C-alpha cells in the first residue's frame, strides 16, 4: 500500500507553501543587504552605473580636494604675486624721487641700493614660494585640474614665470658714473715664496776662502733692505776666515754662492737689518709675482701697477678707495695680505659650461666703482657671480651701465603684466567654486536618484516588511499545527 504519497502531495503542496515559506526567507535576505541581481533587480547593469555614479562622486570628492588644491594654488600664487606687487609699488616711489637733481650721486646710491634688495626679493619669491614641490613663480605652465568625470571636462589654470628679468626691470637703474683717478701706490713689503734655497753650492766657490771645509752654519739672513742674503761661515783651519760673509743666491733655483768673492770677513759682521732667517727665497712684493700671473693667464698684456683709488663727483668730492692693479687704462680690484703681498679680488663661482672657474675682477659698473667680472662673454657683478652655478642658471644679465630711460613708463609695464596674470588665477576661482556649487547640486539629487531606486525599508518600506515577518510567522507556525492534524488521522484506521 502507498498512502504515503496520497497524503504526501497534499502535504507536497504544504511544501510549495514551505517554498513560500522559503520566499520569506528571501524577503529576509532583502532585509539584509538592499537590491540584487536576485530577483529585484534584473537591470544590474543600469544599476551599476548607479554605483559607479556614486564612484564618480567619489572620484569627484578626490576630485573636490584635487580643485581645492587648485583653488589654494590660485590663492598661493595670487598671494605671492600680492608681496611682488608691494615690493614693485615701492620701487615706483624710489623712481619718483630719483628725478630729483636735488639729490646727490650718493643720494641716488643709496635709493638704488633699495631698489636693488627690491628686485632681489622679487626673484628670491620667484625661483622659492612653491606648492608641494611645484614652484608656482618658476614657469609657464597650464595646469589642467580634472574636475569632470570624463575627457574634456576639465578647469585649467595659467601659470607665469615672473621676475625681474621676464618684468624687464633686472636693469632698473638710477645711477650715475664718477670721475675715477689713481695714485702710485709704491706698496714696502717683501714676502716668501716655494722657492726652495740650494746650500750645496757654497763649498764650490768658497774654495778662495781655503782650509778644509766652507760651510753655512745654520739658515741665512735675508736683508729686507737690499734683498742681498748674508750667513754665518765656519771654515776650518781658514786663519780668519771666520764670521759672515754675503751669499748670492740663484733666484731661478735657489743656489747659494759666494757672493763678490770676499777673502775676509766683514767689518762688523752681520748687518742687523739682515734679520729673516729664510728657508725659502723672499721676493721685492714690487714685482707683483702673483698678480702678473694672474693677468698673464687671462691674457693681459698691459703692464701692471699698483694705485690707490679716488673717486669725484658732481659736488667736487673726492672720496679714497683701496688699492687697484692698474693695466693702461684698466683697474682691477686688489688686497694686499698680510705680509706685504698684493693679491687680486676674485669671484669663485661655480660652472660656466661645465668644471668650475674663477675670474678676475675689476672696477666699473655703472658707478665707477662696482667690481665687475668677466665670464665668458659677458661682464656681470662680483654678487651675482658669487657661487652661483651658471650651469644650473645660465641665462642671466649683465651689469647695469646707463640710466634707465623713461623708468616709471617701464615699471607700470611691469605691474600690467602681474595683474593681467593675477585676473586668471582669482575668476579660476569662481569657476571651480561653480563647478562645486554645479556637482554639489547634482550630488544631492544624485543620492536621492539611487535612493529611490535602491530597496530599503525606512518608514514606507519596513512597515510592509514588519507585518511580512509576523505575518509569515504565523505562516510557518499555523501550517505547523495544520500539518499535525493530517499526519494524525492517516493512522486512524481501526
Amino acid at each position: 500500500a502507498q498512502v504515503i504519497n496520497t497524503n504526501s502531495l497534499s502535504l507536497l503542496t504544504q511544501n510549495n507553501l514551505n517554498k513560500s515559506q522559503s520566499a520569506l526567507g528571501t524577503a529576509i535576505e532583502r532585509l539584509s543587504s538592499g537590491l540584487r541581481i536576485n530577483s529585484a533587480k534584473d537591470d544590474a547593469a543600469g544599476q551599476a552605473i548607479a554605483n559607479r555614479f556614486t564612484a564618480n562622486i567619489k572620484g569627484l570628492t578626490q576630485a573636490s580636494r584635487n580643485a581645492n588644491d587648485g583653488i589654494s594654488i590660485a590663492q598661493t600664487t595670487e598671494g605671492a604675486l600680492n608681496e611682488i606687487n608691494n615690493n614693485l609699488q615701492r620701487v615706483r616711489e624710489l623712481a619718483v624721487q630719483s628725478a630729483n637733481s636735488t639729490n646727490s650721486q650718493s643720494d641716488l646710491d643709496s635709493i638704488q641700493a633699495e631698489i636693488t634688495q627690491r628686485l632681489n626679493e622679487i626673484d628670491r619669491v620667484s625661483g622659492q614660494t612653491q606648492f608641494n614641490g611645484v614652484k608656482v613663480l618658476a614657469q609657464d605652465n597650464t595646469l589642467t585640474i580634472q574636475v569632470g568625470a570624463n575627457d574634456g571636462e576639465t578647469i585649467d589654470i595659467d601659470l607665469k614665470q615672473i621676475n625681474s628679468q621676464t618684468l624687464g626691470l633686472d636693469t632698473l637703474n638710477v645711477q650715475q658714473k664718477y670721475k675715477v683717478s689713481d695714485t702710485a701706490a709704491t706698496v714696502t713689503g717683501y714676502a716668501d715664496t716655494t722657492i726652495a734655497l740650494d746650500n750645496s753650492t757654497f763649498k764650490a766657490s768658497a774654495t778662495g776662502l781655503g782650509g778644509t771645509d766652507q760651510k753655512i752654519d745654520g739658515d741665512l739672513k735675508f736683508d729686507d733692505t737690499t734683498g742681498k742674503y748674508y750667513a754665518k761661515v765656519t771654515v776650518t783651519g781658514g786663519t780668519g776666515k771666520d764670521g759672515y760673509y754675503e751669499v748670492s743666491v740663484d733666484k731661478t733655483n735657489g743656489e747659494v754662492t759666494l757672493a763678490g768673492g770676499a777673502t775676509s770677513p766683514l767689518t762688523g759682521g752681520l748687518p742687523a737689518t739682515a734679520t729673516e732667517d729664510v728657508k725659502n727665497v723672499q721676493v721685492a712684493n714690487a714685482d707683483l709675482t702673483e698678480a702678473k700671473a694672474a693677468l698673464t693667464a687671462a691674457g693681459v698684456t698691459g703692464t701692471a701697477s699698483v694705485v690707490k683709488m679716488s673717486y669725484t663727483d658732481n659736488n667736487g668730492k673726492t672720496i679714497d678707495g683701496g688699492l687697484a692693479v692698474k693695466v693702461g687704462d684698466d683697474y682691477y680690484s686688489a688686497t694686499q695680505n698680510k705680509d706685504g703681498s698684493i693679491s687680486i679680488n676674485t669671484t669663485k663661482y661655480t660652472a660656466d659650461d661645465g668644471t668650475s672657474k674663477t675670474a678676475l675682477n675689476k672696477l666699473g659698473g655703472a658707478d665707477g666703482k662696482t667690481e665687475v667680472v668677466s665670464i665668458g662673454g659677458k661682464t656681470y657683478a662680483a654678487s651675482k657671480a658669487e657661487g652661483h652655478n651658471f650651469k644650473a642658471q645660465p641665462d642671466l644679465a649683465e651689469a647695469a651701465a646707463t640710466t634707465t630711460e623713461n623708468p616709471l613708463q617701464k615699471i607700470d609695464a611691469a605691474l600690467a603684466q602681474v595683474d593681467t596674470l593675477r585676473s586668471d588665477l582669482a575668476a579660476v576661482q569662481n569657476r571651480f567654486n561653480s563647478a562645486i556649487t554645479n556637482l554639489g547640486n547634482t550630488v544631492n539629487n544624485l543620492t536621492s536618484a539611487r535612493s529611490r531606486i535602491e530597496d530599503s525599508d525606512y518608514a514606507t518600506e519596513v512597515s510592509n516588511m514588519s507585518r511580512a515577518q509576523i505575518l509569515q510567522q504565523a505562516g510557518t507556525s499555523v501550517l505547523a499545527q495544520a500539518n499535525q492534524v493530517p499526519q494524525n488521522v492517516l493512522s486512524l484506521l481501526r
